[PDB]
């Protein structure tokens, strides 16, 4: 059960999350919980760890910049992090909020949440499940999600590569800064395409 | 004159280059020579250094993989370079071939040629002139070159940003590996957009 990992039941967690998140974001997290379960089952990842990480991945999405900065100092994280924003922080720094609020200590779950946006050059299968589940969950409707979903039914590694290439392409299209760890993921996985 | 920098006259250099390069590539280098002169004049960069660097930037474009690998060992360059290819090498490693062939020692010219493909987080105005001149020279006709040319008439920094964003976007679109120094350029310049 979820109580094996955090300090409350699934039902209690959903009540807490309904306070922290706008409706659309909670629905998203519920979608990721479901997609992560399906992917985990397909690719032989612990379905419970996948479901919980999937539900939690965007828990800290609505923390203020101030709170993230406090957490960076508190946990004496990479000071370069202060150069970034919510996009980078909600996973990379938000894991400390999750740990504080829910007493989550499992290193695999924490890591999967940590790099859910940016990935890493090296990702566990659990990491990959969350990263992909986020992108393909049933509530998303971006153009091309059908292709992501087809790829994810066949290959976890290729789904990671596809998502990362699309994100890097989109950020450059938008003229948005790209976190350097994202490029590590990109170059590590792009061959799978 | 060009003999102030290399071991032969412009006319002799063009004869040497006509041997090393296919016609279309030499015409390109001639275009870059001209565009670099115009940009240098506009932005107060030494027009002669700009013209020569512009003419030379793609000198080593047709060296074999073997030759580049030899040069990497010879000059004991970053061993990670062996993971890449001609795209990275012709500037980054090709500068050593240019130095060998032409006795070029000017650090500013060498550097401008060195990073003409990938840029750097920190670029001199000369570096920037070559990087942009390459993209906007009159022979190029890619969709959107008109926008690059308008930008380059107004702002060198914004032209660098525009080109870098477009290249990162294109490489990710293509599913091609992206050299990490390119991302340094991207993140350094993207604000100018
Ligand atoms: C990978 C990456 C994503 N993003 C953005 C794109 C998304 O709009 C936003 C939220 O990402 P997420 O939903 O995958 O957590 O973060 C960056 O700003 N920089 C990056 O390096
Ligand atoms: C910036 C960059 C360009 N390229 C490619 C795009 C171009 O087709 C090719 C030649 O670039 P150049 O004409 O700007 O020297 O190199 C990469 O492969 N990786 C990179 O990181
Ligand atoms: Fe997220
Ligand atoms: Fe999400
Ligand atoms: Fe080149
Ligand atoms: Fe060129």
């Amino acid at each position: 059960s979820y109580q094996d990992y955090i300090n409350c039941s699934r039902e209690a967690l959903l009540e807490k999350m309904a306070e922290l998140l706008p409706e659309k974001r909670l629905t998203h997290c519920l979608g990721v919980e479901r997609a992560a379960m399906e992917l985990a089952q397909r690719f032989g990842v612990d379905v419970e760890k996948a479901s919980l990480a999937g539900l939690l991945h965007d828990y800290a999405k609505k923390l203020s910049d101030q709170e993230f900065l406090v957490l960076i100092d508190r946990y004496q994280l990479d000071p370069d992090l202060k150069n970034w924003g919510n996009n980078v922080w909600h996973g990379m720094v938000g894991i400390y909020k999750i740990q504080e609020d829910l007493d989550l200590h499992d290193s695999e779950i924490l890591r999967a949440i940590e790099i859910h946006t940016v990935g890493a050059g090296q990702m566990t299968d659990l990491d990959k499940v969350i990263y992909v589940a986020d992108y393909i969950e049933h509530n998303r409707a971006f153009p091309g999600v059908d292709v992501a979903r087809e790829i994810a039914s066949l290959s976890l590694n290729k789904a990671v590569a596809y998502e990362t290439a699309r994100t890097v392409e989109y950020l450059a299209h938008q003229g948005f800064p790209i976190y350097p760890q994202t490029l590590e993921t990109y170059n590590a996985f792009v061959h799978y395409l």
